[PDB]
């Protein structure tokens, strides 16, 4: 339901996926802040894929699905956030389009939504 709500759930995400990858602190708080790099590494880039997987936002084809986005969008987000992630998901939706790799996919998909709304927008 809330912010403070919210914020730990991200936490238990970046929690599970963070270790499998050689990221550090610095750069997945940067994330959460909407600091999104132009040239990550693949580092940082397929930890995005593992958050939008286990969010359920991505397809077992490494696709970013509007439907379950959207039903994600509105389960789970606090009014603070909601409208502009459904605005979000509108302006980015085919920013996957030009990526065959899913990590690029998820990491650009999800920059393009902190780029568009950087007032609203947080990452796990
Ligand atoms: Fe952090
Ligand atoms: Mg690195």
């Amino acid at each position: 339901m809330t912010m403070k709500q919210l914020t730990n759930s991200m936490d238990m995400m970046r929690q599970a996926c963070a270790p499998k990858f050689k990221v550090e602190e610095a750069e997945l708080h940067g994330l959460r802040k909407s600091i999104f790099p132009a040239n990550p590494d693949k580092e940082l880039k397929c930890y995005a894929m593992c958050i939008a997987q286990m969010a359920g936002t991505m397809t077992k084809k490494g696709e970013i699905s509007f439907s379950k986005t959207m039903a994600q969008i509105e389960a789970m987000l606090p009014p603070e956030m909601k409208t502009m992630a459904k605005e979000a998901l509108t302006h980015c939706k085919d920013t996957q389009t030009s990526y065959k790799d899913p990590c690029d996919k998820a990491y650009f998909s999800a920059k393009c939504a902190a780029d568009f709304t950087p007032d609203t927008f947080m990452f796990p």
